[PDB]
């Protein structure tokens, strides 16, 4: 039986700017680094950055909707978004769903998100206003 | 600050086979589905499958090392891996370069992993058998 997400590994084209982005800009804790990768944590999340020459710096129009959302409190959301904006981090989507969301790109074009709100909160909103074809279990 | 992973969203090309893979084959909990997506949980992971016409079924030699690992206990690991193998689930990696792991593909070629152990345990293992150039903070 699977008990949760063990780790998220992102392939990166250049290790130093990716470490700078996740550790310094996004405030994650750097636990270890080696010639071809790094381990960071963000709350319970174990993040691995893996240097991979096959990673392309990918424009958002050229990747699908797969994306990775990090939790932040409502009270902290606006100043964190402003920090990303000051740093020139690109946005790939505007928020049109429930709960604050900021959609931003990492240095290689990985699609990231800041989101406020849990699955329970989303399900409650969906029960009141179900998406087309929505069934609950 | 950021406090962990709020959700993982995977773009999928065909919603029903992807729901079946995560719910039936991997045993995740299905909470809701709709014409364009589904919400599942795996422990405290919120997984969203999002139907995306841009998603392509991608062979593992065509994608980079970005991957998603799910936690499993030492007692359950081998039989779960063997069940996936017997079910014909495609693979993408064989060499255990980061501990006890089984590397397998979802229907669209998303790179998945079963892994036994925490970040703390992986750091302790790496102190004895470190990756080249490894530094610990
Ligand atoms: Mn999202
Ligand atoms: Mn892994």
């Amino acid at each position: 039986m699977l008990s949760g997400l063990n780790h998220l590994t992102l392939a990166v084209s250049q290790l130093a700017p990716s470490v700078a982005f996740y550790q310094q800009l996004l405030g994650m804790t750097l636990h270890a680094r080696w010639d071809s990768g790094a381990y960071l944590s963000c709350g319970d999340l174990w993040l691995c950055l893996s240097l991979d020459p096959q990673r392309r710096v990918t424009p958002p129009e050229e990747s699908d909707y797969t994306h990775y959302a990090f939790s932040i409190s409502e009270a902290d959301f606006a100043s964190f978004a402003a920090r990303l904006e000051a740093a020139g981090v690109a946005v790939w989507k505007l928020n049109r769903s429930e709960g604050a969301s900021h959609y931003f790109l990492d240095p290689d074009g990985h699609k990231l998100e800041l989101h406020v709100g849990s699955l329970a909160q989303r399900l409650a909103a969906c029960r009141e206003q179900p998406y087309k074809g929505m069934v609950f279990f």
